[PDB]
């Protein structure tokens, strides 16, 4: 509850600041604590971001399970990579944060490697099940081909968000990824 | 000259770790220099990398103009890319440091941003070719399918160089980005 406050304090700050440029000292204060009460709820500023990172990959992740206990099939396609785009674009500091994150932080890489591979075999099955009802022609191994596509998605989402040069405009990121999915899922 | 064995020692070390894990004492000692000498050329590792980087980034830009000046559609796209995969393949460790550098060095994230932009470009003036001789369908923006293109190349190349969990097994990597590049290419 305290927690809470940490957490939040920190995604309101890494909005304009990388994790480098703030301190616990910023967590502690705005969070409305000492900084020896911080260290009892977190061992560092990396254990923040860390569940910041946790909570907004679960709650993909979670979105994700909901759509599929359930259009044609460039909208099928179009509403789950929607799920990313709606959830990383609402944490994107978070986001940010935690990418840059994986290159330091052991943990954080085990955390996104982990998601990653979920998203990526859910893909497959999708594109499987695809195949298997003689929607999609039987081209690449579908779990290679889930894997370039949901490694696309999350470098093309990211730069996207982060405003990097290059990057394509947020505002056409969901229409470019979806025919790129469609296309490659069932052309040939 | 002092120069290249200190470039080639950087290369050689990060082979095995990190760029945090190799001291400027390190780089001086390989290179069979003092620490005052290699503050000659470089003023820090950081330095270093970024040079590395530069070389590489310049000859796989060397190599796709060699190519640019001159088979099916799908071979002209595979012969490409596979400037890429061959060029960062053959440069692992430059290639590995120097997208997690790109986190921490403003300089290393414009280099790459340079030379992406440039990639980018080239890619869409070819799909526009491509539209114009009528072998391709006028789809989304050639220039934002071509960013997505290449954001997805280099999260996959990558990914597959280091080993990551998820990647494209290496010896996968080509047949599964041509797929994709041809079919969000020329189908609708
Ligand atoms: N970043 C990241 C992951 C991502 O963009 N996706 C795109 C959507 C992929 C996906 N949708 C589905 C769907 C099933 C039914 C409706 S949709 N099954 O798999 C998951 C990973
Ligand atoms: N990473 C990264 C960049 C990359 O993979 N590519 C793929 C190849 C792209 C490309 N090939 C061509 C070609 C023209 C004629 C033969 S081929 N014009 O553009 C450049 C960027």
């Amino acid at each position: 509850d305290r927690e809470l406050a940490i957490l939040a304090t920190a995604e309101n700050l890494l909005e304009d600041r990388p994790l480098a440029d703030i301190s616990v000292d910023d967590l502690a204060k705005g969070a409305g604590i000492s900084r020896p009460t911080f260290y009892f709820y977190f061992p560092s500023k990396e254990a923040v971001l860390l569940t910041l990172l946790d909570r907004v990959v679960n709650q993909a992740d979670m979105a994700l399970q909901t759509l599929a206990e359930n259009t044609d099939r460039e909208n099928m396609w179009r509403t789950g990579i929607n799920v990313f785009f709606e959830t990383f674009g609402s944490h994107k500091a978070v986001t940010r944060a935690g990418q840059a994150a994986r290159a330091t932080s052991v943990e954080v890489a085990e955390l996104w490697s982990t998601f990653m591979q979920k998203w990526i075999a859910y893909t497959a099955a999708v594109i499987d099940a695809e195949r298997d009802r003689g929607a999609a022609p039987r081209t690449l191994p579908a779990h290679e081909l889930a894997t370039a596509l949901n490694l696309m998605n999350e470098r093309t989402l990211f730069a996207s968000f982060a405003g990097e040069q290059p990057s394509v405009p947020e505002a056409r990121v969901l229409d470019t990824l979806v025919h790129i999915w469609v296309t490659s899922i069932y052309g040939e």
